[PDB]
């Protein structure tokens, strides 16, 4: 089936995103969707972000919450607290 989201204009607005966190942190960070899955109702999306040389990856029911994502990954890899949460899909399929 495939459903491909074409609208881009809308926002979606949600801030606080790891996004922007990675964008305060680190520069030269590319948001593409290396691929696009999944169902109708909750389609699967996978952004990858390449930061430094290392490809963090996303999977999200949308662009917009799959570069969260990823930026999420990026963001652990760089600075690190006493998380320690073992919350991390290690290719889910």
């Amino acid at each position: 089936s495939d459903p491909k989201k074409k609208m881009c204009k809308e926002r979606i607005p949600q801030p606080k995103n790891t996004v922007a966190m990675l964008n305060e942190l680190r520069h030269g960070l590319i948001y593409k969707l290396e691929s696009q899955t999944g169902p109708v109702h909750a389609p699967l999306f996978t952004i990858s972000v390449e930061v430094d040389g290392q490809k963090y990856l996303g999977q999200g029911r949308s662009k917009k919450v799959a570069r969260i994502e990823a930026a999420a990954t990026a963001l652990r890899s760089f600075i690190q607290f006493k998380d320690g949460a073992v919350l991390s899909p290690l290719k889910p399929a």
